[PDB]
């Protein structure tokens, strides 16, 4: 894999090595909420993190992943429009070099500072790698991030971002409760799509909330601090880690609110 966010193996290329990247369910995709449809039979999401397991953070490369324990049903995702139960394997963030841009999904064409994604696994298929070989194997939680106040609870993940700067640096990170990164409401879009980063795999169904989250200026500087690179190399800083909006071809996103 050297696939990236560089002019020269950035979104635009990836089709070469995955021409999935294609395919007719990829994302992110851009929400008309004129066109969403409000869809009744829609149920509440029933997100369960009281017992979640974080473990560690890393620097992939491409953003950091926070990592929990998926190994009993221990932070779970249910409801909304899924069947069965989903577990949390691991969250991270997109975002971009200045604040007008950095979310992959958009809102009647505007881009958001950034995007969290919460993953889960269908546990019906036992394992996240059996999961992602199936069109209803993953489900994605995204949450919008606007600059303003400061979110209380991502502070802790940015206070530890400067002993993972590089790629292949990770840090312990237990007992952290990603409750703190919700916002108030649990309003949401729904659609089927795809992972955003290769191998682009269309597993997923996306849950995307409509309220965004508040995070401070300087906490999103500290996201922008990282780096692509790893450790001795030339420094080239992690941002605009976000792949654009791609077409919505035969698909219908759904509201779960009026
Ligand atoms: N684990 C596995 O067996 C293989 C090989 O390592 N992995 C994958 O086939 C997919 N890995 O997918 C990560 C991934 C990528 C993108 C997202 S996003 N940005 O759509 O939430 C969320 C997870
Ligand atoms: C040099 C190079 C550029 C881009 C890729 S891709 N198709 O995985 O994005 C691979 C290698
Ligand atoms: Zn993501």
């Amino acid at each position: 894999h050297h696939w990236g966010y560089g002019k020269h193996n950035g979104p635009e290329h990836w089709h070469k090595d995955f021409p999935i990247a294609k395919g007719e369910r990829q994302s992110p995709v851009d929400i008309d909420t004129h066109t969403a449809k409000y869809d009744p039979s829609l149920k509440p999401l029933s997100v369960s993190y009281d017992q979640a397991t974080s473990l560690r953070i890393l620097n992939n490369g491409h953003a950091f992943n926070v990592e929990f324990d998926d190994s009993q049903d221990k932070a779970v995702l249910k409801g909304g429009p899924l069947d069965g139960t989903y577990r949390l394997i691991q969250f991270h963030f997109h975002w971009g070099s200045l604040d007008g841009q950095g979310s992959e999904h958009t809102v009647d064409k505007k881009k958001y500072a950034a995007e969290l994604h919460l993953v889960h696994w269908n546990t019906k298929y036992g394992d996240f790698g059996k999961a992602v070989q199936q069109p209803d194997g993953l489900a994605v939680l995204g949450i919008f991030l606007k600059v303003g106040s400061a979110k209380p609870g991502l502070q802790k993940v940015v206070d530890v971002l400067d002993s993972i700067k590089t790629k292949g640096k990770s840090a312990d990170f237990t007992n952290f409760d990603p409750r703190g990164l919700l916002p108030e409401s649990l309003d949401y879009w729904t659609y089927p799509g795809s992972l955003t980063t290769p191998p682009l795999l269309e597993c997923v169904t996306w849950i995307v909330l409509k309220e965004p989250i508040s995070v401070s200026s300087e906490q999103v500087l500290k996201f922008r601090k990282l780096n692509f690179n790893g450790e001795g190399e030339p420094e080239e800083l992690m941002v605009d880690n976000w792949r654009p909006a791609q077409p919505l071809k035969n698909r219908q996103i759904k509201a779960s609110f009026k």
